[PDB]
């Protein structure tokens, strides 16, 4: 009874199947891999930070420990900012998804802001981890929002940032431990995974949560294709590996079906499929143009 | 005299950049399309009141080059508080990156110094910057010319030292082009292929008062229709010699002997939304500015 939507468990049968009628929705789930080309770090895998003498190197990303002691993360951040902010090849073939028709949602775990700079909206976007696009102020009484060309400016003059009004720290909306996730992560995960028609996962190793729980929640029958460094979904987040029962990723077995893995950097799996859709040359001149419109600033 | 407009109006020029005619446009444009962004127009007030300190001869003078060469502090000292923050290209600059996309646009011919055609993504190979621009900078020793780019020339400005060069420690210039220099070689090099190839003039945000604009507006071909997007019209005139009923090719938008040139009279941005409207362009091009306009705002 379970249907069998891809012709062939590789990048050509996933293109094949995108370019059927029945390919009209599609998810993006990204992480960090789509963004190493653009200079940030990869999380997946402190040493500028032993003056701050943190009990655990996590206690930076803790909320209460960030509440009284904020200075390390803002160094950090400091430190962390790239010498330019160029989104990758990787972004910009989420925006030709878009541009096609076919983009239902980007969730993403980065913090970065790449996909908004790449042309994104806030429509198409569901920051599962939150964003440095917007900032508040941590008192409940105030709540005074912060744009991130205020942040920006607070971080590199290394000033703490505290708010205007009443000068209590100001935090970047991004989900540090101890925080719940968007409510519009909830709010759109249920509407978008009744209809998705095809997840593209691209630069994560699905162990973090939301997106470690939420692979396995698309529909039966929807393929899936893994874009990353590594395989990755195939153990159960609690249970471990249990040969994919409840909607693991499924490459390899006798029971595979519909999920297909290209191992290698986001940017050339993007290049690769976008040839194969005929894309390519759109994309490379979208890339290039883009590029240079943020190169004309440097 | 061939006339290829089928009427003297802007839906006139609409129909002619639809027909196979039409392959290659030129835009000539001034300060007139970068007001909306922010960028002040000298031609139009007060911008010299914070150099008053320096005692300048005349408020122009930190522009000519023999003097900038001897007091550059008063230029570096403007343009520190003209840096606008974030460059927002306007309606009118997409507009022209639509005409590329599209595989119409010859050349872009820019007065401005702003960048904003690089910023809405037109490349260099689409772009004559006659006026120079901000984007590089050189050492100005003859001998010597080591190229800066952006990012260097800014850092100097916002620590308020004066650039120099890091060879032989001569002043170092963005590329602007200062009273008493040519205007850059690419300008005459592109004008006389150019100029030989166009098949309509889009002319946006200029007076056409001020070189090389003033007399490149007479040198397109007799047939090739002119479309003045501007607050007035403009180019009227010779240069030198005054009005005379537009011998020598000045712009004649009234006379009995009209043939060729439109204005339409207003906000630039405006004019290119209902140019765009008359291409079956204008949901194309609205979405392009709020996309890119987005990602601006987003690289804060
Ligand atoms: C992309 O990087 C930048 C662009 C613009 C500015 C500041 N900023 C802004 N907007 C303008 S608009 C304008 C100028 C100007 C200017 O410096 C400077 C030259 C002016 N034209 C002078 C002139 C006259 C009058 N007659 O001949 C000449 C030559 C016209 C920058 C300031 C600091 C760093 C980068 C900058
Ligand atoms: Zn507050
Ligand atoms: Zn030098």
């Amino acid at each position: 009874h379970m249907e069998r939507l891809l012709d062939e468990l590789t990048l050509e049968g996933v293109a094949r199947y995108m370019q059927s009628e029945r390919c009209r929705r599609v998810i993006c789930l990204v992480g960090a891999g789509i963004s190493t080309s653009a200079g940030i770090p990869d999380f997946r895998s402190y040493d500028n930070l032993e003056k701050y003498h943190l009990p655990y190197p996590e206690a930076i990303f803790e909320i209460s420990y960030f509440k009284k002691h904020p200075e390390p993360f803002f160094a950090l951040a400091k430190e962390l900012y790239p010498g330019q902010f160029k989104p990758t090849i990787c972004h910009y073939f989420m925006r030709l998804l878009k541009d096609k028709g076919l983009l239902l949602r980007c969730y993403t775990q980065n913090i970065d802001t790449l996909e908004r700079i790449a042309g994104l909206e806030q429509e198409d976007l569901v920051e599962a981890h939150g964003t440095f696009y917007t900032s508040h102020c941590v008192s409940a009484s105030c709540r005074h929002e912060y744009p991130l060309s205020w942040m920006k400016e607070k971080i590199f003059s290394e000033v703490t940032p505290k708010c205007e009004d009443c000068q209590s720290l100001v935090k970047p909306d991004i989900v540090f431990f101890g925080e719940s996730l968007p409510a519009r992560f909830f709010s759109c995960m249920q509407s978008d995974f009744l209809k998705v028609d095809l997840l593209l996962v691209m630069g994560t190793s699905l162990q973090v949560q939301p997106f470690a729980s939420l692979i396995s929640k698309a529909p039966l029958s929807t393929p899936r294709l893994l874009i990353n460094k590594e395989k990755a979904g195939q153990s159960d987040p609690f249970l471990g590996m249990i040969m994919g029962l409840g909607g693991g990723m499924d490459f390899d077995s006798k029971k595979a079906y519909r999920d297909v893995a290209w191992l290698g950097e986001c940017d050339q799996g993007c290049l690769a499929l976008a040839e194969l859709l005929g894309w390519k040359k759109e994309l490379e001149d979208l890339v290039r143009r883009e590029h240079a419109s943020i190169d004309a600033q440097s």
